[PDB]
């Protein structure tokens, strides 16, 4: 109908746009952060676990052994 | 010259804004792409330390039931021991 309204009207739009992405922005640098504390903690975690359930493992087989033995004793 | 200033001002608004708004629409894609492969790697990790948590209580659970039975057993020599030494 007038003057320079489409060109107010897109500019709105757009801006709101603009405004929008940069918060986007933001969060995802948020959550990249986050993740990156949470890898950290599963790293820490699964290395605990790993050396762990290996220890484990060694333990079992020293056991086995030892309780292997003390039967052998019924021999004398 | 006073509107057509103002509209030259506007239309360089927007072509700055068409611009601009490319530009992080751009490193919102990128940002996006490393959240995902955090995440796929998250979710690798999520896997096998759930599988080794697992695992872990398996080992325990036989460490444990091992020990007892090894221990019934050096109770069970004693016995035996003190009734030879006993008995001779």
């Amino acid at each position: 109908v007038s003057h320079d309204d489409a060109l107010l009207n897109t500019l709105a739009i757009l801006q709101k746009e603009l405004k929008s992405k940069e918060q986007e922005i933001r969060r995802l640098k948020e959550v990249i952060a986050l993740k990156n504390k949470n890898t950290e903690r599963l790293n820490a975690a699964l290395i605990s676990g790993t050396i762990e359930n290996n220890v484990l493992q060694q333990k079992l087989s020293d056991l086995k052994k030892e309780h292997s033995q003390l039967v052998a004793r019924w021999l004398k």
